[PDB]
């Protein structure tokens, strides 16, 4: 997260870290057994880390649970990042508490201008590299689809939306991928892609979760 703020320990209790010997992506707990992330975060041997603040220090509220299965969206296209969504099942159910909590799925899209919370452990610099140990947060508004498509001509599908600031300086970044965009108490987005980070007229692009709720519910119920 570039241009954000320190969230505060466990203030985003649905935020998970995906770990394969190191943090590599975020995700969101949607029920005690299931995490949603980005398809481009797929790999084998994922351990889900819940209740994290400092990802480098055991602080006492963590749950580390291996994934039993990963399901990439059937239509995921790694060339265009269309349908950049995947589900991860926990080998054992997470223990829900004040610091480990699920985030509700949306019933409809969110309007342009709605304020959202984006979070993750990704790079905090727009030109250099500096990775934080504690969770970072950003309030960012949903941008109009027209401004999103104007910024990325030929590359935005109906399964993507933009959020952030056209003036630059505030954006998600590498290492935030797969993490949440939450608006009005619902998981509206997944950190997906963008042109650099926090650059002018190149806002963050996010998977449009509301388009996938039917697939999420059917897939979880069958797996």
């Amino acid at each position: 997260i570039v241009g954000g703020y320190t969230c505060g320990a466990n203030t985003v209790p649905y935020q998970v870290s995906l770990n394969s010997g190191y943090h590599f992506c975020g995700g969101s707990l949607i029920n005690s057994q299931w995490v949603v992330s980005a398809a481009h975060c797929y790999k084998s041997g994922i351990q889900v880390r819940l209740g994290e603040d400092n990802i480098n220090v055991v602080e006492g509220n963590e749950q580390f649970i291996s994934a039993s299965k990963s399901i990439v969206h059937p239509s995921y296209n790694s060339n265009t990042l269309n349908n950049d969504i995947m589900l991860i099942k926990l080998k054992s159910a997470a223990s829900l508490n004040s610091r480990v909590a699920s985030i509700s799925l949306p019933t409809s899209c969110a309007s342009a201008g709605t304020q959202c919370l984006i979070s993750g452990w990704g790079n905090t610099k727009s030109s250099g590299t500096s990775y934080p140990d504690v969770l970072k947060c950003l309030k960012a508004p949903i941008l109009s689809d027209s401004s999103c498509k104007s910024a990325y001509p030929g590359q935005i599908t109906s399964n993507m939306f933009c959020a952030g600031y056209l003036e630059g300086g505030k954006d998600s970044c590498q290492g935030d991928s797969g993490g949440p965009v939450v608006c009005s108490g619902k998981l509206q987005g997944i950190v997906s892609w963008g042109s650099g980070c926090a650059q002018k007229n190149k806002p963050g692009v996010y998977t449009k979760v509301c388009n996938y709720v039917s697939w999420i519910k059917q897939t979880i119920a069958s797996n």
